[PDB]
């Protein structure tokens, strides 16, 4: 669900229903936890492949070699397919894509361009159609210059880039949200309605930095809420940090 009505977030929306329709790659960036695989993934719904598959992979995740095949297959009952396969007709999000391999880049680059996978075992080489979307919280042109990322790829990849605000530049939004979360907190631990908070308790949601954004604003949420437990009271206590053994 697509919560926010910060402007920077509205500009994204719309930004985001003109390139939907187009087959170009995207490029996603942004913090963790502010919606990378949500944006992708509308992407995806509002176009037109919208029926055809939308597939994830986190590149972060996996090491060189079990990337590379994981993400083009190989030769495994007779194969073993990649994502680029299992999306065909369809979307393929890679995120965390700063972390993959110059190799896999490289590699990468030319399915973008050529549309083909290439292939070993006396068999032709695979046809793919897939849209392409990226995400990742790094700055590629910086890595460009460190060589730790090819220029080629990115003059290619990047058709043009999403840039999702951090929720601390939304601040709009920040207490939209936490009200949103506290209350399906209430409906689940079974409270009859949601409190509010103390000024304090804003003052605290506000000016923290919210480094793991709405994932985190989510979780430190319902972790209050449930700490305080009752309709009687405005929430005043907000657990940032479930690792300081209050008081
Ligand atoms: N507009 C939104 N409304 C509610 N939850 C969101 C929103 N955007 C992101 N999230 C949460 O943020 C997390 C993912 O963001 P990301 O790290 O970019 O994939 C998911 O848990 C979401 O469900
Ligand atoms: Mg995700």
């Amino acid at each position: 669900n697509l919560l926010g009505e910060a402007n920077s977030f509205l500009e994204v929306l719309e930004q985001v229903s003109h390139l939907a329709p187009l087959d170009k790659p995207v490029l996603i960036i942004g913090e963790r936890g502010t919606g990378k695989e949500l944006i992708a993934s509308r992407l995806h719904y509002l176009s037109s492949r919208w029926q055809g598959p939308f597939i994830s992979l986190n590149c972060a995740a996996l090491n060189e070699n079990l990337l590379d095949s994981e993400l083009f297959g190989h030769e495994a009952q007779k194969r073993h397919p990649g994502r680029f396969e299992r999306a065909d007709g369809g979307t393929l999000f890679l995120d965390e894509l700063a972390t993959a391999p110059m190799m896999v880049q490289e590699k990468l680059l030319r399915v973008i361009e050529y549309g083909e996978l290439e292939r070993v075992g006396g068999s032709q080489p695979l046809q793919v159609n897939v849209r392409l979307v990226c995400a990742t919280n790094a700055d590629l042109p910086a890595m460009v210059n460190e060589g730790t990322f090819r220029a080629d790829l990115l003059d290619r990849l990047a058709f043009d880039v999403v840039q999702l605000p951090p929720l601390r530049e939304r601040e709009s939004d920040i207490m939209l949200m936490a009200e949103y979360f506290a209350i399906q907190m209430c409906r689940e631990i079974k409270l009859p309605l949601f409190p509010g908070f103390t000024e304090r308790a804003r003052e605290t949601l506000l000016n923290y930095r919210w480094p793991g954004n709405i994932r985190e604003l989510k979780n430190v949420v319902e972790r209050s809420v449930y700490r305080h437990g009752t309709s009687d009271y405005p929430l005043d206590d907000i657990i940032i940090d479930p690792f300081k053994r209050r008081p």
